[PDB]
Order: structure tokens, then C-alpha cells, then sequence
């Protein structure tokens, strides 16, 4: 179909080739996560946290469930953490009626990640911090990989990997998300 082709077409030519995660994102109609940007960014992020089928990942800002959609097709379990009540709600069941079963979503906030359950082999924030919330840092299970947006007015995208017990930053590109909002939930 024209669509799903258009779109993994034109990622190919933005310089992502992970089968892997052209699969995945075209699987998924994307004009359906909009229920009640850039399909690059995610492909992008997605790529960054080199995902496996046994990987356990933590996500931060669900948000209409796209890129939560996109991280259950690559990965066995995925953790999913929106301080917007309404958003969790929808997300949440936008992933049941496409039979997406392997996700845990939570109503709360990410700047404390979600400890509870263990630590975690990828991590992908989807809201701009100023700096890496430690307790992110706190849950990155051994060799494993952050991917975030640092910054304020200036954002850069990082990866970060803990890799012989060392932490590790690469700055990958300029971006620009909404903040990742600290205290109280909505
Ligand atoms: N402190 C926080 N903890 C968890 N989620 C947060 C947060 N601050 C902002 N957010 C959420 O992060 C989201 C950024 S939009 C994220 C895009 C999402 N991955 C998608 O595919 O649609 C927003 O929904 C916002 O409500
Ligand atoms: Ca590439």
C-alpha cells in the first residue's frame, strides 16, 4: 500500500535502513494514532537504542502511543510511563485494539522513571530535560542504551550506554521536543 511505502521510502532516503525498524513503523498505521511530526525522529531514536527481542525497555511519554506502538513490535516487553491522565488512557487502548498486548503503561512521572520494575535494557525519553534525570541513569541496566533530547531553547538528541560499569555520551543531532514537566500529574 501507497502510504506505508511512501513513508518507509522516504525514511530510506533520510539514512535509516534497519530493516528492522522499517518493519515495525510500517506496520503501523500511523493516521490512526491520532485518535481523539516527524516519522524520522522515531525511526531515528528507535534505531539509537539498538532493540532486541529480549530487550526490556522504558519508555517516557507515551503520548498518543505511536512510538510505544513502534517499540512492542521490536522488543518482548515494553514499560511506558505519561503524566497526562487522558493520553495514558487513549494510548493505552489504542494498543489493545491492535492487539499490542506486551505494554505496561502508567499514569506518572518519568523524571522518576520506573524503578519497580527491574533495571532496563533500553531507555527512550520522548521529552526534552535540560539534564539527564539521575534516576534514568539509576535504571540503566548494564549495557544498556539512553536515548533522550537534552536542552532547552538549544536540544541535541543523546544516546548514552553503561558499558563496563562506565557511562557514555554521544551528542547525535539538533532536535526539538516539548518539555519534560516535573511535580504533579494531569
Ligand atoms: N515528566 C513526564 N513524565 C512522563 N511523560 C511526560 C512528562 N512530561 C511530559 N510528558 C509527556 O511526553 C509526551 C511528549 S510527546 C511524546 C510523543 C510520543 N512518544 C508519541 O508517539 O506520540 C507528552 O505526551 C507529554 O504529556
Ligand atoms: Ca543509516
Amino acid at each position: 500500500n501507497p502510504k506505508a511505502d511512501r513513508l518507509i521510502q522516504f525514511l530510506t532516503e533520510q539514512g535509516i535502513t534497519s530493516p528492522q525498524v522499517l518493519a515495525a513503523i510500517h506496520a503501523l498505521p500511523r493516521e490512526f494514532f491520532v485518535a481523539p511530526s516527524q516519522p524520522y525522529i522515531v525511526a531515528k531514536m528507535t534505531e539509537l537504542l539498538a532493540l532486541t527481542p529480549e530487550t526490556k525497555v522504558l519508555e517516557i511519554g507515551t503520548g498518543s502511543g505511536y512510538q510505544t506502538a513502534v517499540l512492542a513490535k521490536l522488543v518482548n516487553h515494553v514499560f511506558t510511563v505519561e503524566r497526562i491522565k487522558t493520553l495514558q488512557w487513549d494510548a493505552k487502548r489504542r494498543l489493545k485494539q491492535l492487539d499490542i498486548y506486551n505494554v505496561s503503561t502508567k499514569h506518572g512521572d518519568g523524571w522518576q522513571g520506573w524503578p519497580a520494575r527491574g533495571p532496563f535494557d533500553a531507555i527512550l525519553v520522548t521529552a526534552a530535560a535540560a539534564k539527564v534525570p539521575q534516576s534514568l541513569l539509576d535504571q540503566l541496566a548494564e549495557g544498556g542504551r539512553m536515548v533522550i533530547p537534552v536542552g532547552e531553547d538549544e536540544q541535541y538528541l543523546y544516546k548514552i550506554v553503561r558499558q563496563g560499569g562506565q557511562f557514555i555520551s554521544e551528542r547525535v543531532e539538533a532536535v526539538r521536543f516539548v518539555p519534560l514537566v516535573a511535580g504533579d500529574l494531569a
